[PDB]
C-alpha cells in the first residue's frame, strides 16, 4: 500500500434553463462528513416564454470526485481514497 | 495541528457544451486536473446554431488538493482549497 501523512488544517445560477437544488447526504465514517448534492429542479428546460418545454431534458451533471473513509472502520486517524460520483449542478440536453 | 494517515490507493448534447483544459502542478495530488472550458458564450438553438441571447456560463467548485509540506515531499501533504471549473450550464439575462 501507499501510505502518507496529511495534515487536516487547512490553507447566482437561477437564470439556468436547468436550475437545481442541493439534497444532503451524511455519512459519519467518511471526510467530509455532510455532502450536497444537485437535483435537477425539472425534467424539461426553460422556454424564452417561461414555461418548461419537455422536448429538451434537465440531466445532472455528474462528477467523479475523492473522500476519505476510515480504514479500518471507526478509525480516527487512518483513511483510504474512494472515488465516488457527485452531481454539481444540471444542465439542458438535446435527447435521442 | 493534527496528522492523519492516508492509503492512496483508490453529454454533448448540451445546449451549452464544454471541453477539457489540463492543468498540471508538480507541487500537487492529484497533479493532473482535467477542468471545464465552455466552448461558446451563448448556448445552441433548436436549429443547432448559436445565438447570443442565452450565455453559456461555468460551473465554478471549491475543492480540496494535497499540497506537498515540505515542498518536494514524496510522503507529506496539507489540505489546501482551490476553485475548479466543473461543467457548463446556460443560463438567462
Ligand atoms: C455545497 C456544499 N458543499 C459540499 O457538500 C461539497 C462536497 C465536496 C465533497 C468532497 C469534495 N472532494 C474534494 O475536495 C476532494 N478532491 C478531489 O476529488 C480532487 C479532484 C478534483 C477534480 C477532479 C478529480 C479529483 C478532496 C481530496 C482529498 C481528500 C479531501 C477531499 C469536494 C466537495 N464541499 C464541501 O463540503 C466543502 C469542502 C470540500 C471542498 C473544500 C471544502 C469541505 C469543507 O470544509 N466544508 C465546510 C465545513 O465542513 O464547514 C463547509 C460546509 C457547509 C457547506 N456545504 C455546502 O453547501
Amino acid at each position: 500500500p501507499r501510505t502518507v501523512m496529511v495534515n487536516l488544517n487547512i490553507h447566482y445560477y437561477d437564470r439556468s434553463t436547468s436550475p437545481w437544488n442541493l439534497h444532503r447526504n451524511e455519512d459519519p465514517e467518511r471526510y467530509p462528513s455532510v455532502i450536497w448534492e444537485a437535483k435537477c429542479r425539472h425534467l424539461g428546460c426553460i422556454n424564452a416564454d417561461g414555461n418548461v418545454d419537455y422536448h429538451m431534458n434537465s440531466v445532472p451533471i455528474q462528477q467523479e470526485i475523492l473522500v476519505l473513509r476510515r480504514e479500518p472502520p471507526h478509525s480516527p486517524n487512518s483513511f483510504r481514497l474512494e472515488k465516488i460520483l457527485v452531481s454539481v449542478g444540471c444542465t439542458c440536453v438535446t435527447p435521442i
